């Protein structure tokens, strides 16, 4: 697995009291973690995970991706 997955994993706790489907998280994260070279890479495929998604999956996906990002 890449470097991606930590900063992943890191992700996944801190927003896990806020996101529904947590588990569907949990496999997709395990899954983009082994494809994705970059965090960078990670963040624009949630983009479009979120997309394919529809709520709360899709709030879900952007809570985490969000984070990733740090934005304010």
């Amino acid at each position: 697995g890449s470097v991606v997955k930590e900063k992943l994993e890191k992700a996944l706790i801190e927003v896990r009291p806020y996101v529904e489907y947590y588990n569907e998280l949990k496999a997709l994260v395990s899954k983009i973690s082994s494809s994705v070279n970059d965090l960078e890479e990670a963040i624009v495929v949630l983009r479009e995970e979120e997309k394919k998604a529809s709520e709360p999956f899709k709030t879900d996906i952007r809570i985490l991706l969000d984070f990733l990002e740090s934005k304010p």
